[PDB]
């Protein structure tokens, strides 16, 4: 349980001009509420997806006067939710947008990055701590598993902050809408991005320990070395690029 609902009309259609909807694009909303976005959006559109996990607000936009018609919506689970199946059935890939449940709001990402080419773009109101996971650099606090993982599939470009009391009923902290573009070109491309996420594991589940210590499982000192590493670094200190480096090292030898 857990949802807070958009009430600042001023503010939802900043969210729906930045989102930029357009007839013939196959947008898909998760967690659509009480209609805060879904409506101002399902105005632009002749057709709208939405997957809603609650069962009494997945009913309510069913009988919605003007967003019936235009609605197919999925009562469950958005993790359960093969979008590249739908991408297949839309015949192209998805504009995804939305309020997911703060619950799921990690793995979602996960989730829909695996799809890669069946995501067009993502427009996400998230906890504020975890936009500044997404987007963070190395030598932060925030930077983490989530930044590397996240910016190797994803240009991620925080879109707006939204303070509280644009919500029903207020959240315990700040939000922001993030825009995800999966890379038209992968800046890192990785032979396997199972290996890079293993590495992202490992490595930062022991952030004090240094990459020497944290993971002397999978690569010897001289192999870090002689990729340019200083194995005396902990795991805010190895850049994007570095991680795919190591993932690409280990995947080819
Ligand atoms: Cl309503
Ligand atoms: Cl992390």
């Amino acid at each position: 349980f857990g949802q807070n609902f958009l009430n600042d009309q001023f503010v939802i259609d900043s969210i729906v001009s930045a989102i930029n909807p357009q007839k013939g694009q196959a947008m898909v909303e998760i967690g659509p509420g009480l209609a805060a976005l879904t409506e101002p959006v399902g105005e632009r559109l002749d057709q709208l997806t939405v997957i809603e996990l609650d069962r009494d607000l997945a009913a309510r936009l069913q009988t919605h006067p003007f967003l019936g018609p235009k609605l197919t919506i999925y009562q469950q689970d958005a993790m359960t939710f093969n979008f590249g199946e739908l991408a297949e059935k839309m015949g192209q890939p998805l504009r995804v947008f939305g309020n997911p449940p703060y619950n799921i709001s990690t793995p979602l990402m996960f989730h829909l990055f695996s799809y890669t080419d069946a995501i067009a773009d993502m427009h996400f109101m998230l906890q504020k701590e975890v936009v500044n996971r997404l987007v963070a650099g190395p030598n932060s606090k925030a930077y983490g598993r989530l930044s590397v993982m996240a910016q190797y599939y994803c240009n991620v470009i925080p879109v707006l902050e939204v303070p509280p009391s644009a919500f029903t009923p207020p959240p315990k902290v700040d939000s922001a809408v993030v825009r995800l573009v999966p890379h038209a070109t992968m800046p890192h491309p990785v032979k396997d991005v199972r290996v890079l996420s293993r590495i992202t594991t490992e490595a930062f589940n022991q952030r004090r320990k240094t990459i020497r210590n944290s993971l002397g499982n999978l690569f010897s000192v001289e192999v870090l070395t002689g990729m340019g590493i200083d194995p005396a670094m902990r795991a805010e200190n190895i850049s994007v690029a570095q991680y795919c480096q190591m993932a690409n090292y280990l995947a080819e030898n």
